[PDB]
């Protein structure tokens, strides 16, 4: 009643891990999917889409560790339980508390790149896998020129030593993530969200330790991370899971490289599309976007 | 506020674009030294005294910085690109009755120093930049490992008002924070408490953040251009230049600092200095030798 309940008919679960408690609703029946969030979101981002999943699926909609309302394990001088590494270790152990050591992962800007260091380091566990609106962390940094450092400047600025951005962003946080969520949208503006979603991702961000969180999320997005996909590329190691790469048109991965063509290098068996969308595919494009993971999940 | 030059006088020299403030002194040829960011004219104040004994030191506020005025900007930030800049203090300078002078530039004062010498070559005996390479260089350089050093470069450039409503809750933190970083200790012990307190009121002045976020707008975007068309044409600086550097400076993070000027001038001496990025006031006695000698 002080935040909505945008997932009508699906409960509400706290799931233990080694690491800490992972918050996620689950609704639906039938093959497991999970859903991961990222940046400055939580789960209630999957609200248009979920519903048409949990048709033919069983969905777990999650936020990351140390995200929403999920703990936040203390982290170290490397970052460690915010390398993607980290985070999905312990989001496979909170599947197997569900019964499930096989399933399907979809994932959008943080969770996708958790999504794309499972199927790496744990290939067994996926089906298949789709990812939203990203390449590899190794392309981006790889890629960085002038226009790519003005267009991701939070990449740079999040990862400086604490409390330097810790400082800044609670200087406005308020207007920091609205400014995020408008900026990222073909629209420039709030009005492709729900109202109801934007208080969710305001209510997270007032947090100063959960901004905490993701500044180290971001640091070991520019060292730890970085090195993990290094070691892939220059082994040659590629995902062999069959997987789905959808981008907005005017989204964040088609500014460094084409996205389908990146993903070959990385991946065996993999498709894509682009949908007509900024940043945030599943709430400024939820019917294309429900409908290229029905077809491709089934 | 401290008076942090003894015996120099203090000007108020109107422009087209507005008043630049400057504390002159000395006597003998005219020499213009110009600061940058996050400073005022206050950072020559341990240099400023030797250089005197031998120039007419003029110490100036950059457009927009410390007590001069602040021009106001447009979609393009004209009047904070160093062109516009450089053309501003060449008003300045000609109301002195200097049409002809020497020329020292720390950091964004370094930008304009070498953008003038592009542009109106014929104003200039001598220059020298401390700490630098061209704006063209740093954005082809930006890799993983200078956009980790050097982030401000692509933070401050945000559009409006995203830095300045970030600063604005703590400006203190920040301009100090920013003085602390570039130093070889870290910390700020190599500055005189009274300077960090000039320093530190121009920056709790929300217009004169906007100035500076301006500044680094035009780094990104005008700046880069016009860099870019003299580069692709080969047009080097003809006038004998001193490039200066310190060895935990900024400038050596991307390069070998003299084989970069190499290329962009036809005339250049260079020389490390055992400092971080504020030579004038980490290392006083060495920087002024350095330029007295040049200059000489």
């Amino acid at each position: 009643p002080d935040l909505a309940d945008l997932f009508p008919g699906f409960g509400s679960e706290w799931i233990n891990t080694s690491s800490g408690r992972i918050f996620a609703r689950v609704g639906g029946d039938g093959p497991p999917l999970l859903l991961l969030h990222g940046f400055p979101q939580t789960h209630v981002m999957w609200h248009r889409v979920a519903p048409k999943l949990a048709e033919r699926f069983k969905v777990i909609v999650a936020d990351l560790p140390g995200y929403g309302w999920s703990d936040m394990p203390e982290s170290d001088e490397q970052h460690t339980p915010y390398t993607k590494r980290a985070m999905a270790k312990q989001l496979i152990e909170a599947m197997e508390q569900l019964g499930h050591v096989h399933f399907a992962l979809a994932g959008h800007d943080r969770g996708a790149r958790v999504s794309y260091r499972l199927a790496l380091d744990s290939p067994g566990r996926l089906s298949k896998l789709a990812v939203l609106d990203i390449l590899p962390t190794y392309e981006y940094w790889q890629r960085m020129n002038r226009a790519y450092a003005l267009k991701i400047y939070h990449w740079s600025f999040l990862a400086q030593p604490a409390p330097l951005p810790e400082n800044l962003l609670g200087g406005d946080p308020d207007f920091y993530v609205k400014a995020k969520l408008a900026s990222w949208t073909r629209a420039g503006d709030l009005s492709a969200f729900d109202p109801r979603a934007v208080e969710h991702y305001r209510i997270a961000f007032a947090d100063p330790m959960r901004r905490h969180v993701m500044c180290e999320d971001y640091r070991a997005g520019a060292y730890a991370d970085f090195e993990h996909d290094k070691i892939d590329v220059e082994a040659g190691n590629k995902i062999p899971v069959p997987m789905l790469a959808l981008w907005g048109a005017s989204g964040i991965a088609q500014s460094a490289a084409t996205p389908l063509d990146v993903w070959r290098k990385w991946a065996s068996d993999v498709q894509g599309a682009p949908i007509e969308s900024g940043h945030f595919l599943p709430e400024e494009a939820p019917d294309q976007t429900a409908e290229a993971l029905v077809r491709f999940f089934s």
